[PDB]
């Protein structure tokens, strides 16, 4: 509260670390469904069903241009990619499996890096 401050994380390396995690995501062999935004003109249902599309290239642009206030807003966008994937794909599909795999991959890097 006013004039009562918590000790807080050293956050000075967060940008670099998030960039490294994103690079690791981008180069994972199962990243292919998530590298670019889904084409809303060509994919039936996607525009109506998925209220907030997100993809790695959009996250990369936001990270490169100061549009994440903190590391938690970055993690929210990454998770959104995989949450969207679950909404639109059966677990028993190539893309459904890819999303589950990438999510697991991300959360371990996240834990290992920041927790
Ligand atoms: O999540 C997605 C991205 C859009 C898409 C297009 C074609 C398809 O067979 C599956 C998908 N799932």
């Amino acid at each position: 509260s006013m004039s009562v401050k918590k000790p807080k994380r050293d956050d000075s390396k967060d940008l670099a670390l998030c960039s490294m995690i994103l690079t690791e995501m981008e180069t994972h062999e199962d990243a292919w469904p998530f590298l670019l935004p889904v084409n809303l003109k060509l994919v039936p249902g996607y525009k109506k069903v998925i209220k907030k599309p997100m993809d790695f290239s959009t996250i990369r642009e936001k990270l490169s241009s100061g549009q994440y206030p903190n590391l938690e807003t970055f993690a929210l966008d990454v998770r959104l990619v995989f949450d969207n994937c679950e909404t639109f794909n059966e677990d028993d599909s190539d893309i459904g499996r890819a999303g589950h795999n990438m999510r697991k991959y991300f959360e371990k890097k996240w834990t290992d890096t920041f927790k």
